[PDB]
């Protein structure tokens, strides 16, 4: 039979959006018409406050929409453990934590966009000790996204050659016209946003007045 | 103060997309925002069953998909009167029922993609009176798509040019990813197409075992 | 291994790197599959009684497409159809050089993902036409943003049928440039340098086309 | 109206036929503020020292610009960043080009929307570098696919501060070819033409490059 897994997505979420579920609804497919593998949880991740050098509305709320809007998931949940460390934390912290929270045990793997996989080949950006653990020993669900070529980054990179077989790259379209950064824009100048993002996300953005200019 | 408009959405909704509803959306803060517009409503319009040469889920359950994916709208309601005609209707005359309908009266408009606005061109396919008296009386509301230059066609068309201050260009992107073709594929194939066209969509379809191949 | 010639239509108004490049998918496509071997691309421009409008002369047209076609070792333009007295259907332009072929190869018709599309548009195409180019002749589909091939096919009771003789050849690069706004650009005085080749470019604006 | 010459930095391996259409839509777009006249366009390879992996030879690569650049009267590929003796920062380029055109026009970085989004990237960019971009030269922003820049410039503290030296030209064409993709075609011996120069590809064959 199938080796049960579950897949964690990293990021903001601010906010929550529908390419970013529709992302483990491809991810949960691809896995699954391999024939080898049987999803069994997905995993939202927020990222906590104190990271990066851009606004992001707080983590209290980032975590309250993604719950509001996995509502009507029966296999999704958020999970405010990360955001609520102290401080910012590498990816591989995050997996090694669930991981350990899992534990003949199901495959825990990083969803993500075929973007974050350019990524990896940034100086001073990943410690190649952390590139190998993710690939190694947990594995990347990617979902691709225009103007990337997943396969070119892996053949051109030693480390995600190697551990390709861990490497899944899910082929079927994914909203990669809308970025979480237009989304706040439209909400800042007053437009709608109805259809690019869940409807409980968008009550809730008005109920607390968030994304305001 | 504001000229008063209702939009008019002609189609298949086969079933009826994120999308569908995204260009309402669109097109109502396109038309707010030229500060003359005031959008007091939004109608979407089956086609009749008796249209085409492809296979489309009955009319009874297209207008019942729309409803369900309006519940959510305040301003957007499907209208089955066009689908329940005994047969296949050409879209000027619906705009002419709907605006008798509405009969200091609202100026009805057609709201489409800017792939319809290419099809004007087509010969055989639009008569002539017909294209003119749906941007004179009436007026349309496209919202961009990719591959398709608006602009372009309406300069090249004597007809469109003459009445281009009737033809209103939505400029913001709008899900021209997912096409209804795709979705009835997957939904064949077993796949998800949630976060793609609305949860209540999917629970009827699958309810009502449609799209089944 | 059998020998295959592409034939494209439409109107070339101008001809762009894309109307170039989908010869070259095409091409990668079918010998990936390995039991073709493509030995020529043609692109025939519609005759000028066609209906649309804004359409530049047809010697014109050819003319471009021929400059485009320069450095083309595989693909030549071929005049014979917009050289007719009047509009011709599809069909007949296949069967006008496939009877050329034999004076053999297979042809098929070379076209993006839309024109499957528009094989569902009623009053359009007559059925015996779409049976005829699928069964008959061919089709090679260049995929195109926003369509869904596999889906056209499926839906169509006759391309369902054919599917032997329909190749879908997958474009990866986003490379989407419709000449309308080709036309549009060269009428504002704006450059396409990049977007349609060099010689073409240099012929428009030798000729005073599209101002 | 003031004179500009644009500078685009990267790897250019190899240089394709977006990352030309980049100048001539970025130039369209200053000539339409009509504050602007573009005189001038500077292709600057980053030298081999860099971070990345499979990059070609440096002298390789000036010489597909200039090759790609032949029929160009207005862009021309600059090998001095290229030949220094180790990868150099951005603003540092910026600051040599700056100190040839006084030995005046102002010189503006010449990139794609989805190099603002590095910006925020973590321990990616200096604020101070940044700031020097935008404050004392200028950024001009090609659109990308996936990308807005709009809400890029109104989220960073530094860039909505500058947004007069900041341009956003619109890309109408998606014409979105990633080198990454032309490489790995390369390599599995499949066709590029129409996607990059012709002189390029035949430049990359006589060579053996990326095979």
């Amino acid at each position: 039979s199938r080796i049960p897994v579950v897949l964690l997505a990293c990021g903001s979420f601010n906010p929550i959006t529908n390419m970013h579920l529709r992302m483990f609804e491809v991810a949960r497919d691809h896995l699954h018409q391999t024939g080898m593998y049987q999803v069994i949880q997905g995993i939202i991740s927020p990222v906590n406050d104190t990271y990066g050098k851009k606004d992001l509305a707080a983590s209290h709320h980032r975590v309250a929409m993604a719950r509001l809007a996995l509502q009507t998931s029966d296999w999704i949940r958020v999970d405010p453990w990360e955001s609520e460390q102290a401080q910012w934390m590498e990816t591989v912290k995050v997996l090694r934590h669930h991981h350990s929270k899992l534990l003949a045990v199901p495959e825990l793997k990083l969803l993500c966009g075929a973007d974050v996989l350019k990524t990896f080949q940034t100086p001073n950006l990943w410690k190649d000790a952390h590139i190998q653990e993710i690939v190694e020993k947990f594995g990347l669900v990617c979902v691709g996204r225009v103007s990337h070529d997943p396969k070119g980054y892996i053949a051109e990179s030693p480390i995600l050659r190697m551990h390709q077989h861990n490497i899944h790259l899910a082929k079927e379209p994914v909203q990669n016209e809308i970025s979480a950064t237009y989304i706040r824009r439209a909400l800042g100048q007053g437009q709608s946003v109805k259809y690019l993002i869940p409807d409980a996300v968008i009550t809730y953005i008005k109920d607390h007045g968030l994304y305001t200019k």
